């Protein structure tokens, strides 16, 4: 991409959807493993994503909008959750400090937004 959208913050988290259907937790790309997943700010229409690529093969297994408002669950210490349209994520961070520190720059881009 263009220069112009940067990286804010970086965190290992494995990434997984919630399967509406079987009301169970499955895995963002089909495999569980961890994931090296980015806010990114794009600077030109201030908007924020999030993308996330497992750090064993780089497959990216999520690529969502962060719009304005959107509302972001910390529901235990190193499980965070937030929904769009076609699906609720979950990141299940590496430690303690990976998900406070995403959550920072989380709740620093709503405002920013
Ligand atoms: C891990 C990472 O950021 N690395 C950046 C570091 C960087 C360098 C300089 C300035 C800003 C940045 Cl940050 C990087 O080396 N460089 C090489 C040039 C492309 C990129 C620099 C900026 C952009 C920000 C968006 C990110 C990017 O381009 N990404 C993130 C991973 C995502 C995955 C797949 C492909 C599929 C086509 C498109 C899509 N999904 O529609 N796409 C992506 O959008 C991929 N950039 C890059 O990698
Ligand atoms: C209003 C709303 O939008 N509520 C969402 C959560 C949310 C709140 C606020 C903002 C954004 C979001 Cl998105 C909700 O309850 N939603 C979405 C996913 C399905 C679920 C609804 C019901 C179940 C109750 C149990 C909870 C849940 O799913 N939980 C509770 C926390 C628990 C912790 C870790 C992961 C590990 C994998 C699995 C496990 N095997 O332990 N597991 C969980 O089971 C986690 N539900 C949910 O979150």
């Amino acid at each position: 991409g263009s220069m112009s959208e940067q990286s804010i913050c970086q965190a290992r988290a494995a990434v997984m959807v919630y399967d509406d259907a079987n009301k169970k937790w499955v895995p963002a790309g089909g495999s569980t493993g961890f994931s090296r997943v980015h806010i990114y700010h794009h600077t030109g229409n201030n908007t924020f994503r999030v993308v996330g690529r497992k750090i064993q093969d780089h497959q990216v297994v999520i690529n969502c909008a962060i719009p304005k408002g959107l509302k972001y669950n910390q529901a235990t210490q190193t499980f965070h959750q937030w929904r769009d349209a076609r699906q609720v994520y979950g990141l299940n961070f590496g430690s303690k400090e990976d998900a406070n520190v995403f959550a920072s720059a989380m709740m620093h881009a709503l405002e920013v937004l």
